């Protein structure tokens, strides 16, 4: 996953 990925997962 990407960093925009990992930024929604990190929410």
């Amino acid at each position: 996953d990407v960093f925009m990925k990992k930024l929604s997962k990190d929410k």
